[PDB]
């Protein structure tokens, strides 16, 4: 209602965007950066810049960290172990699951409530609708800080294991690249010469956007299959995937679209049909990649 | 209460007839083999014994047969009877099949729309599922209200062969998505810090994330059409760096899908060509002729 105290450590492009969003939401925002001179614009927006990380940590019960690497996080935070007792550390630095876990354990050993997070947008998306920030670790920290963290974007609490956010980021990027590479293949197929072709990317994508709703139905149908280890094919079996994948491969070859995607798909589905699972759903393929 | 005829009562054709009945249309049906129309007749369809009678029954003739060869076996004897009627052909087939059937329909004075059904029989008549049409704009505009019974109709344009190509391109998009999804499920489910997460828990998050992925597709389509691919805050350099992270993480957690290697090789070629500051859309130049 009236604003909370929050500190941001790190004024690179992303940390500066975080601080700006906290300020725009009315929070009393204290900032620090290792190198002087990157906080003048934020000071005019109401931030208080301080010269040391120690002063910045002492300023707020909620310390948001956004630095280049976890090596940098530990260089900044390790000398402040005693100063962090009783505070909440929200670490939005990118890095590995094991580094998230090791930082969490260190914070616990020094009495800081630790929440690791990943930012699923670029600096211009901070503070805008739909963009996600994903958090994992202390549920006390998440519930107590959610109202402030909302300033940055939509928060999602993944669970209690601090390493989860790192893994989600990686898995979600893989899903994005699969989608975008299938999208590119489709754009190229639609744009090529030939009967039915010479369609713009924009026209294709108007239809593709509608189709993604159906693709989402498939993902939500198949997630319980994976979790159950039971993959009923019902009206769309691996036999049918493999047949229509070969049609895609043929159409792509005729129209000069060479992405490697049809080959990856037919090899994978072929292995599962060879193994006897042609009547199963696409979810059965999880057993052929894990 | 529009009059509509369905030729073909296989699993899909029977579902289309069921959906026309559910929307209140006066639905006449025919199938080569007798005995597949009893449930539809119970729901108010008129089953007739010959394709000629079925074509004579309605100004709108919806065809859904196994192959385009089957379409011509049924319709070629009826060429004089099709003049002035609208033929909507939802049979699957090649772009050439669609174009040749459209040319034949034109010669005989039938208005011809070729389509593709972007769902299985259980999705027919339900929200969100698409049917895509291409060919006669007069046919589409005049029949759209009736065709709404089957699913959401979209008019792709005037070239009858477009629907076939769109189906192939949209399936490729579905498979890229589902394979990235499977890869992510396997990463999340693996042993290791932050792992042992169910597919259902991962997909709840992924559903939200797909809104951002849609933002990217909409940003990048105009790049392709302009031939200009400004990378802004997420360039190919950054894609390649984080793809290498995906590849390493996947190796450590035992996930072997081929996807990370495909991605790094593709982005690597664009970076070697000096496009590291561009958007993902630049990669269209590295898969197309
Ligand atoms: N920008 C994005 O689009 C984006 C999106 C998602 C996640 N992220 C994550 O956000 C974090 C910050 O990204 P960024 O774009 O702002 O820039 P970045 O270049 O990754 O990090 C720059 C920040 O790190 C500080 N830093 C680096 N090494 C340090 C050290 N040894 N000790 C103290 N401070 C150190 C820099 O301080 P100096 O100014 O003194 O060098 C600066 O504040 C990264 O982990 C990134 O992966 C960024
Ligand atoms: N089912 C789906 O999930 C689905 C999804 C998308 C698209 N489609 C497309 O919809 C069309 C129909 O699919 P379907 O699932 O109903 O099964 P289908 O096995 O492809 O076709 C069965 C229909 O074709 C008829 N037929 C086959 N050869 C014929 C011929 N020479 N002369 C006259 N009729 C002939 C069959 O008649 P009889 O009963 O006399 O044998 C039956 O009515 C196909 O092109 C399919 O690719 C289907
Ligand atoms: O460095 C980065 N700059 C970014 O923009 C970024 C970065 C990383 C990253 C760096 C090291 C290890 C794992 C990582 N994951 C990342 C990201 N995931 C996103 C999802 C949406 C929008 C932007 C990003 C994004
Ligand atoms: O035969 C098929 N049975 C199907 O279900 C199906 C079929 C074909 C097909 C056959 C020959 C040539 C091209 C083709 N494209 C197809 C499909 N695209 C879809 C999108 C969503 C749900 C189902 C489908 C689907
Ligand atoms: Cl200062
Ligand atoms: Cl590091
Ligand atoms: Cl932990
Ligand atoms: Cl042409
Ligand atoms: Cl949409
Ligand atoms: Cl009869
Ligand atoms: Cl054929
Ligand atoms: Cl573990
Ligand atoms: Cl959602």
């Amino acid at each position: 209602h009236m604003g909370a105290k929050v500190t941001v450590l790190g004024l690179g492009p992303m940390g500066a965007a975080l601080a700006g969003a906290f300020l725009a939401a009315g929070h009393r925002t204290t900032v620090w950066n290792r190198t002087p001179g990157k906080g003048g614009s934020l000071a005019g927006e109401g931030a208080t810049e301080v010269a040391s990380a120690a002063e910045a940590v002492a300023a707020s019960p909620l310390v948001v960290v956004c630095l280049a690497t976890y090596e940098a996080v530990h260089e900044v935070l390790d000398p402040l172990a005693d100063e962090l007792a009783g505070r909440t550390v929200v670490n939005l630095t990118s890095g590995s699951p094991v580094h998230a876990r090791e930082t969490a354990n260190w914070a616990q050993q020094h009495g800081a409530e630790y929440l690791d997070g990943v930012i699923m947008t670029t600096p211009s998306g901070i503070g805008k609708p739909d963009y996600l920030l994903l958090y994992s670790g202390s549920q006390a920290a998440f519930d107590g800080s959610r109202g402030t963290l909302c300033a940055l974007g939509e928060p999602m609490n993944l669970g209690t294991d601090a390493a989860m956010a790192s893994v989600y980021d990686t898995a979600l990027l893989g899903l994005m690249w699969g989608t975008l590479t299938g999208w590119l293949h489709g754009v190229a197929l639609m744009g090529a010469d030939g009967p039915g072709g010479n369609v713009t990317a924009t026209a294709f994508t108007e239809v593709a956007n509608r189709w993604m709703k159906t693709v989402g139905v498939f993902m939500n149908t198949y997630a319980p299959h994976v979790d159950a280890g039971h993959y009923p094919g019902d009206e769309f079996t691996l036999h049918l995937h493999h047949r229509t994948m070969n049609i895609l491969a043929h159409a792509s070859e005729l129209r000069g679209v060479v992405s490697g995607l049809p080959e990856l798909l037919t090899e994978l589905t072929g292995r599962a049909i060879t193994a006897g699972h042609g009547n199963d759903s696409y979810a059965r393929l999880v057993e052929f990649i894990r």
